[PDB]
């Protein structure tokens, strides 16, 4: 059997589908990993990763028979693509098939923060409705929605938001032709012109902390940050502090700079919503993603064109 | 000054705007109400109500100089329209200007229930992310959305849902022409053909408990009820029981049969979201609603056509 190393427990269904076609190895269940590696290097010809654990230089080097990294994710920042090319390794990912769900999440977060849906449900559950009305909140429809990275997921968000009458603005390195959204040439100018700012760009050293104190200052005390990209896209300590002090209106967060660690100071804030990276986390979508990873592995090991190759 | 009786504390801004133009009376702050009534009947020429307290037969009769009931709401089920006509009383309401916000709430509820946004945020806040992943949830995009009452708010919901690729179905007493949504001639058939069922019709004796056990049975264990209409539209005890037992997939509720009382058995359910009637509860919308009530009062007392008359 071909040895396939799965980096972490990302999908029981994927475990099943991999185990019936290959020799599935469960990296996360080995106490002494380096030795394990050394011990099964001769067998491991594929790596299956995701947004928590991919294939870095050091792993790739310990896996000298590695032929392909098939990521259970669209994001690729956990995979060393350069190293991959130097050692002959293909790389595939899962684009588009999760688009719908991550953009639905971004809209869910907007509403949950502006309409305090989470705070309302808690208010009710502790019997506080008996003593009075919940406070007034903020209207979503018609608000200015700015999107950083008008890509597959950014476009999907934009089109949902349009149906709520939101004026759409965006920053990308380049303007998407034939779109009537407002292009801005800098994240800071975008944030000044947005009630709501959505992060939908990939993570690279060039977009690391693209949400900084300046941007946060530009967004302001009435402004709301939606992060469905990657944790390190934001200078988390400056995000936490602007929220604690009231210098940023609020935030809906699916990803954190050091997940699953979430700064506990956020835990007492009522102008934030915090989710454990669930953008793609539905039965329907994880299924298709899993079949896609399988598909790429089965294409690779049978000499066919890969399905969603990146490298 | 013209005596205006405000039934309950619905809007500080409205209190302000009323108090600067009329003699504002605060019904809710009188211990012995019947006597109060008797005592200020000669002065009270207007009633301002809302969805919690309107103007019933008995109140109208105790207010023999009553000329107009201006409701701080679109719903009119708290106003006795027949009695109003017999005693010469105008009635106005606030249609359209809250449409956006109540339909945004319905979408917010759908997402918050299908994507367990509220359960996710709680999971995070109690440190559970450190021990593992939140469970998989349900995709909203593409699901069958059924709407009971394709009116101002029902249409607004339908058009939002379309942008998530949802097939739209509806039941109204009559089919809206030129719409390509699927008309069904009965709520039960609608529920059988819906993943998500939204209540957006007015409350009358004819729609009371329109959501019954049969409908609930039709919706089923994977089906999700969204109630943004009125509490008594549902047979609450049968709703509670289907949720406790798992016979209904889940529910997002803005209104309850006996608000603000909410059946505490709901408090332990993770497949429900509970909000204290906040459909219209934003600074932006309550402002416009308040100016509308004022507008109708100022039109009435100055012999002009009313703005949003119903009676
Ligand atoms: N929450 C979650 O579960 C979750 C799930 C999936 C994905 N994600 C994140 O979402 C990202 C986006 O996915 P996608 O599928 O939509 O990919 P995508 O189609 O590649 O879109 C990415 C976009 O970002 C823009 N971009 C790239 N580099 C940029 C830069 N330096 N500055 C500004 N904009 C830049 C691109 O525009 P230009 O080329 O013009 O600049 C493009 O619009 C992933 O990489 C991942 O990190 C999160
Ligand atoms: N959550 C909250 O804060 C909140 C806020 C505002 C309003 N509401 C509720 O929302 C309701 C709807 O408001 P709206 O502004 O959208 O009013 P609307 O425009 O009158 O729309 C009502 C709709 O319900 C349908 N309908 C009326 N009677 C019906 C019946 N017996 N059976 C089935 N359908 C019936 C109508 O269609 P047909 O005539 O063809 O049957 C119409 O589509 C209000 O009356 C109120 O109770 C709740």
């Amino acid at each position: 059997a071909i040895g396939v190393l799965m980096m972490c427990p990302m999908s029981t269904y994927l475990e099943q589908e991999l185990d019936k076609r290959f020799k599935l190895f469960r990296y996360w269940t080995q106490p002494a990993q380096r030795d394990f590696l050394a011990l099964q290097a001769e067998s491991i010809r594929a790596v299956v990763g995701n947004s928590n654990a991919g294939a870095d230089a050091e792993l790739i080097d310990a896996l000298p028979k590695l032929e392909i990294v098939s990521s259970f994710s669209v994001g690729l920042d956990k995979v060393d693509l350069i190293k991959c090319e130097e050692k002959g390794v293909r790389v595939t990912n899962t684009p588009d098939v999760l688009t719908d769900d991550v953009a639905d999440l971004a809209i869910g977060l907007i509403l949950a923060v502006l309409r305090r849906i989470c705070e309302c449900d808690k208010y009710v559950r502790r019997g506080a409705w008996k003593f009075g009305d919940f406070k007034l909140t903020t209207k979503f429809s018609g608000k200015r929605v700015g999107i950083i990275g008008l890509g597959r997921i950014g476009l999907a968000v934009a089109e949902r938001a349009e149906a709520f009458d939101c004026p759409i603005s965006y920053f990308s390195r380049s303007k998407k032709p034939n779109t009537n959204y407002t292009y801005y040439g800098s994240v800071v100018e975008l944030a000044s012109n947005s009630d709501i700012l959505v992060v939908a760009c990939p993570l690279t050293p060039e977009t690391t902390h693209i949400i900084n104190r300046e941007v946060i200052d530009a967004l302001g005390p009435k402004g709301v940050l939606i992060n469905i990209g990657r944790g390190p896209h934001v200078d988390e300590p400056e995000l936490v502090s602007a929220l604690v002090e009231g210098r940023l209106g609020g935030a809906g967060l699916d990803v954190f700079e050091r997940e699953p660690e979430v700064p506990e100071k956020l835990f007492g804030l009522e102008n934030v919503v915090l989710l454990p990276h669930v953008g793609s986390g539905t039965v329907e979508t994880r299924k298709v993603m899993a079949d896609l990873v399988v598909g790429n592995l089965e294409a690779h090991f049978s000499g066919k064109p890969l399905l969603t190759p990146v490298v």
